[PDB]
RNA sequence: UUUU
C-alpha cells in the first residue's frame, strides 16, 4: 500500500492508532506492559514446552545431544501474552557451528523434525520455511497454546543473552524497546522493520547517549565462538565503565524516546549505519567492514559472499553476528516511510 | 525474503 512511490514528497501521515498512543498518556508502558513483559521472561509454561519438545524428538534421534534453547522477546523482558515463544533445538552439540546458508545437514534435520510435529497430537504444524535464510517450524503448542518458532540455529540464544544483559543492566532500555514496539506493530511496519531491528536502534541510541557500551567494548580478550562470530561478552559493572544506571521515570523515558525518534527522522541512512558493534556516532557505511574484528575479515576474505549486504537503503547491523545487515530488506519506500512516521512521532512527544 |  505504497502513496509513498506515487507522492514522494508527501509526508506519508502517521497512523491514527500510533498516534493515539502517542497523543495519550504513556503510563501505560511504565505500569501495566513493563511488568506483564517482566513476568513473561520465565514462567512454567516455557518449562512445559521444553520438556515436551524433549519427549517428543528424543526417539527421532536415538541416542545423540539433545537441548533445547529458548530466546526471542519473551526471554529479553519485551514480550506480551499474545508473543510466539523462540526455540533453538540442537541435535549432536550443533551450537558452535555457523551457517551462513543452511547446510544439508541442518535443512536434513528439519525435515524429520516436521513429521513429529504433525503426527504428535501435542502440537499443530503451521509451517515449514526451508527456503528462509534460517529454517525454521512453526507450529503451536496445544496444551499452553502458545505459538513456537523452532530453529536449529544458536544465533538468535546469544543475541538475547546480550539483549538481557543490556536491558538489566540500564532498565531505561527495556522500557523504551517495549514502547517502540508497539509503535511499530501500531504502524504496521513489522514487516519491513522487525522488533529486533528497532532493539538494535535503541541500544545504538544509548550509546550514542553514553548510557550503554560498545558491544566490541565487552569482548576484549577468552572468547566464546559460533563460527566466525563472538557470542560471549564480559559481564562487566556498568560501574566499572563509568555507565550511570537511570531511574527509568515517566519523564526520562518520554525524553529520550523524543529524542530516539527525532534522531532517526533525521539519520543519514545513505552514508551512514546503525552499529550497536562500535557503538560511535556517524559510523560511515564506507569504512564499518574496515573495523570489524579480525575474524570477520578472515572470514570475509575467504568467504566475499558472506560479507555484511552495505548497498540497502537502510543498514542495522547486527552486534554478534557483524555480517548481518538486520534491516536489508526495507526497500526505499519502507524506509522514507519509517522517517516520516519518526518525524511525526517525535513531534507529537513535543 | 520469512527466527533473533
Ligand atoms: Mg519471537
Ligand atoms: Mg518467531
Amino acid at each position: 500500500q505504497a502513496q509513498v512511490k506515487a507522492r514522494q514528497h508527501i509526508t506519508v501521515r502517521l497512523p491514527k492508532k500510533a498516534r493515539a498512543m502517542i497523543v495519550g498518556e504513556i503510563t501505560n508502558v511504565f505500569k501495566d506492559k513493563y511488568p506483564i513483559a517482566d513476568k513473561l521472561k520465565v514462567i512454567p509454561e516455557y518449562d512445559v514446552i521444553e520438556q515436551d519438545l524433549c519427549k517428543l524428538l528424543s526417539p527421532g534421534f536415538p541416542k545423540q545431544p539433545l537441548r533445547v534453547y529458548k530466546f526471542g522477546s519473551r526471554i529479553t523482558g519485551i514480550g506480551n501474552r499474545s508473543s510466539d515463544l523462540d526455540l533453538f533445538v540442537d541435535i549432536g552439540n550443533t551450537f558452535h557451528t555457523f551457517e551462513h546458508r543452511a547446510s544439508n545437514a541442518t535443512v536434513a534435520k528439519l525435515r524429520a523434525m516436521r513429521k513429529f510435529f504433525c503426527d504428535s497430537e501435542d502440537w499443530r504444524l503451521i509451517n515449514f520455511i526451508e527456503q528462509a535464510r534460517v529454517p525454521i517450524i512453526k507450529t503451536c503448542h496445544l496444551p499452553t497454546g502458545i505459538e513456537c518458532d523452532i530453529c536449529l540455529n544458536s544465533m538468535g540464544f546469544c543475541n538475547t543473552n546480550l539483549l538481557k544483559y543490556i536491558f538489566e543492566s540500564q532498565p531505561l532500555t527495556q522500557y523504551m524497546c517495549i514502547y517502540v514496539k508497539n509503535w511499530l506493530e501500531r504502524c504496521k511496519l513489522t514487516e519491513q522493520i522487525s522488533t529486533y531491528s528497532i532493539t538494535l536502534m535503541v541500544i545504538y541510541f544509548l550509546q550514542l547517549q553514553a548510557l550503554l557500551p560498545p558491544i566490541a567494548m565487552l569482548q576484549i580478550e577468552q572468547a566464546v565462538l559460533v563460527g566466525p562470530w563472538v557470542v560471549n561478552f564480559a559481564q562487566k559493572s556498568f560501574s566499572e565503565l563509568g555507565l550511570q544506571q537511570l531511574k527509568a521515570t515517566v519523564p526520562v523515558i518520554k525524553g529520550f524516546l523524543r529524542n530516539f525518534f527525532a534522531y532517526f527522522a533525521k539519520f543519514d541512512y545513505e552514508h551512514f549505519l546503525v552499529c550497536p558493534y562500535i557503538g560511535q556516532a556517524n559510523v560511515e557505511i564506507a569504512k564499518i567492514e574496515r573495523m570489524l574484528h579480525a575474524r570477520y575479515s578472515a572470514y570475509v576474505s575467504d568467504n566475499p559472499e558472506c560479507s555484511i549486504q552495505l548497498k540497502k537503503p537502510m543498514v542495522v547491523q547486527d552486534p554478534i553476528q557483524l555480517n548481518h545487515n538486520v534491516t536489508k530488506a526495507v526497500t526505499k519506500y519502507g524506509l522514507q516511510t519509517f522517517v516520516d512516521y519518526c518525524q511525526q512521532t517525535a513531534e507529537l512527544l513535543e
